[PDB]
């Protein structure tokens, strides 16, 4: 099964995604979070019995656009472990994203004058949570997964390792206001093979390429660790980590220069397309 | 002005303060957080004509109970940085605590196993905004502040530290769930005067004390830096940071052990109390 959040003309819908370019509404629902606050989520989707719509790749809206968590993971792939000069963690990592970072998988970048210096990607394997979970093994974490997608985790670099000097917070240069593709829509484990290559591409060049099981923590473990410290509502985001080839990292260092484009691609979840644009 | 969360059985309401332990139900909400969603909550709030009532301490809520975003900064009193032999910082530390870590401002910080062996107290002012603000200039900031209260950013220093080892993401050890005594009440800019003195007891023995006027990043500086990079809403809060004598700093490490009380004060916004109990 895979759901989208769709907007025809500004107005956004939660559908079932039934091709490429249709789509089944479910009623009664602005998006996927709403739908997923539901206890028989499943069922709904199964019946969606809206209006059926015929939609662009733009008028895809963030998969899951107003959850109350997005908890970002550090440090979760040995390669890009390695290529930031860190040891592999004994404890997951763990920042957080404001819900007004995320943008529609296909939606521009539209960065501001103070923010445009140090712009840079990092594809990753979005978890949504499916129901609440607080202080839940790992054993039974599985069950708290509603399904599967895609977030570039759009990074500030010069905010990110500003304050302090010495242990910067990252969390200023990883939550600039519609920033983070998320899409192209969410897929039920069921219905894809876990652990296929996520590969990111700037300007159509691939910059990274790593398969999603080499985490370090998994899905499962990284449900149990946060929910020991808060609980995960429905719709609530965990973003795994990004694997290596970042431009931070890279010899010689590269950003997102003004109109350049970060597609993020990961096996049996679809991509996300996201243009940098430099304010008027 | 004083505005209270304020539970009454059942039901939870929005009140105007009247004296220590009585207040007006401020009529058509559940709290105060509810109320700064209207554009005439001052008015409201003013005009409130609901049934008085008698409150105890321990009735009082987290005064917003439910903000969308609590923004905790790092360093921030520069007297206090300054006798560490520190600079004063250029750019505010910014971490995320999560609504779930919220508490009433009497409430008992209930701590399990696994969580209450480096567990230490940050008094420290909060900034409670008024209405939405998005890009807006230190000179206009004052407009943006609903009011002023007290919390505890209290902290598991050993989470807080953990990872990664070298540059740690404080946001593990800052969001424990029900762990942060938050009022006891909001009180308007006009009826607050800086300079008075923020002190934190532990077991009622001064462990901080700092005037409130030698901050490096005032309310406005925060508003300003932080509404660049994402929006405030009416009901967010800014936490705008703790002095020096945290038990993590101390020789001998002094952390909060079963059945002791952190009271945390402001002369002008009032106090709030909170006792850790380790779960059985
Ligand atoms: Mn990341
Ligand atoms: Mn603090």
């Amino acid at each position: 099964m895979r759901l989208a959040t769709i907007r025809t003309n500004g107005t956004t819908i939660a559908a079932r995604v039934e091709s490429e370019n249709t789509a089944t509404t479910i009623e009664g629902f602005a998006n996927v979070g709403e739908l997923l606050q539901e206890s028989n989520w499943r069922e709904l989707a199964e019946n969606a019995a809206g209006e059926a719509v015929t939609f662009e790749n733009k008028e895809l809206d963030a998969v899951v656009p107003a959850p109350k968590k997005i908890v970002c993971v550090g440090l979760n792939y040995a390669n890009h472990i390695k290529e930031m000069g860190r040891d592999l963690p004994d404890t997951p990592t763990l920042f957080v994203k404001f819900p007004d970072a995320l943008i529609g998988p296909f939606d521009d970048v539209v960065v501001p004058e103070w923010a445009n210096k140090a712009l840079d990607w990092e594809g990753e394997m979005a978890v949504i949570i499916g129901k609440r979970a607080r202080r839940v093994k790992q054993a039974d974490a599985a069950e708290y997964i509603a399904g599967y997608a895609v977030m570039n985790d759009y990074t500030t670099r010069d905010f990110q390792y500003a304050a302090p000097a010495k242990t910067p917070q990252w969390h200023q240069g990883k939550s600039l206001e519609k920033s983070a593709g998320f899409g192209p829509w969410m897929t039920t484990p069921d219905s894809f093979e876990f652990g296929g290559e996520l590969a990111t591409y700037l300007e159509g060049e691939k910059v990274q390429s790593t398969p999603t099981n080499d985490l370090v923590f998994s899905p499962e473990k990284l449900i149990e660790y946060i929910t020991h410290i808060y609980p995960l509502d429905a719709g609530d985001v965990i973003v795994t980590g990004t694997p290596g080839g970042v431009g931070h990292a890279r010899n010689p260092q590269r950003y997102i220069g003004d109109g350049e484009t970060v597609k993020v691609e990961i096996a049996g979840l679809g991509f996300i397309e996201n243009k940098t644009v430099f304010e008027l």
